[PDB]
Order: structure tokens, then sequence, then C-alpha cells
């Protein structure tokens, strides 16, 4: 008698679903670039010989750091010039996140297993 559900047909527009590649990784050594930039770099950094596996290792990983590097934004940067120097102290590392601007690229570099503290309190003055 009553129209139970009849259309059901609710939820507007569905997104979709993303594919993966893994990036579970094998091994990189990479040992010798063998055709390292030459002269400014004529063609050496397009070459992707040896250290080819060994970059993909790489933004394997960086892939992780993107889930962490978004909730940034913290004022304790540093603005440098030609070098765009963003702190990324977040979760539990320092993170070093440097964006040349010059040719841009992502320099990050991930503080971790230094353990090295030089205790400094005043007297940055002595002869």
């Amino acid at each position: 008698m009553a129209g139970t559900m009849t259309f059901q047909f609710r939820n507007p527009n569905f997104g979709g679903n993303p594919n993966n590649g893994a990036f579970l990784l094998n091994s990189a050594q990479a040992q010798n670039s063998y055709k390292d930039p030459s002269y400014n770099d004529d063609f050496g950094i397009e070459t992707p010989s040896a250290l080819d596996n060994f970059t993909q290792a790489i933004q394997s990983q960086i892939l992780g750091g993107l889930l962490s590097n978004i909730n940034t934004g913290k004022p304790g940067r540093m603005v440098t010039n030609d070098y765009i120097v963003d702190i990324a102290n977040r979760d539990g590392q320092l993170q070093l996140n440097v964006t040349d601007r010059k040719t841009g690229q992502t320099s990050t570099i991930q503080v971790s297993g230094l353990q090295n503290n030089s205790t400094d309190f005043h007297h940055h003055h002595h002869h």
C-alpha cells in the first residue's frame, strides 16, 4: 500500500577510488653517478643510469612525509631569499624542508640521529 523506498536513490555524486603502486621498494645503493652533470649540467641530471632506482626509493618515502608536511605552517620558519626554509617540526622530528627558489627543488632534510647537544649558556664572546 505505502510507498516503501520506491526510489531509494540518495547520496548525489560519488567521487571514486584511487589506485596504488604499493611502492614496497627493493634496494638502492646507486654507487656511481657515472653520468653526473657537467658544465652547469648539460644532460647529467636527465640521465638516470644508476641513481635511477635510488631516486624512486626516496620519492616513495616522501609520500609518507606528505602526510605530515601539510599540517605545518608555523610562523617559526626561516625567511631566506634563494632558499625557502620551512621548519617542519611535526610529530617528533625536525624536518627541514628547504625549497630552492632558483630551480626549485625540495631539499627535505629530516634531522634524525644526532644526540650531540653542545650545552650553550651565555658567554658567546671569549678570546
